[PDB]
């Protein structure tokens, strides 16, 4: 899940933070790929808009 997509679905960062329950700072602090715990709840608030995948959230090899 790319932050560029999330912000496009929410429109305003403050919105995303309100969906998950975090501050606006946390949203902007995000990188090319939103946190593993943020991308999760994000799939719920967006009504299952973005399908969560364990591709970029898999680092244990």
């Amino acid at each position: 899940m790319y932050k560029k997509d999330v912000i496009d679905h929410f429109g305003t960062q403050r919105a995303v933070a309100k969906a998950l329950g975090i501050s606006d700072a946390a949203v902007s602090q995000w990188k090319e790929v939103i946190p593993e715990k943020d991308a999760y709840r994000l799939e719920i608030v967006t009504a299952g808009a973005l399908k969560y995948q364990e591709n970029a959230y898999r680092q244990a090899a």
